[PDB]
């Protein structure tokens, strides 16, 4: 009965199509620039939401 799950945004996951794991090294989480394709691409692989 709670409105609090109309939101289906409580889980975040890494790209898979996106290399993260090659973008994190590169410090793509570190990259202002890149900060939003983290946090659209892999938001959990910079720690910007959880798995």
């Amino acid at each position: 009965n709670d409105i609090r799950t109309a939101a289906d945004m409580e889980h975040c996951a890494d790209e898979k199509n996106f290399d993260c794991r090659r973008s994190l090294r590169n410090g793509d989480c570190d990259n202002d620039d890149k900060l939003l394709e983290m946090g659209y691409y892999c938001p959990v692989t910079c720690g910007f939401c959880e798995p």
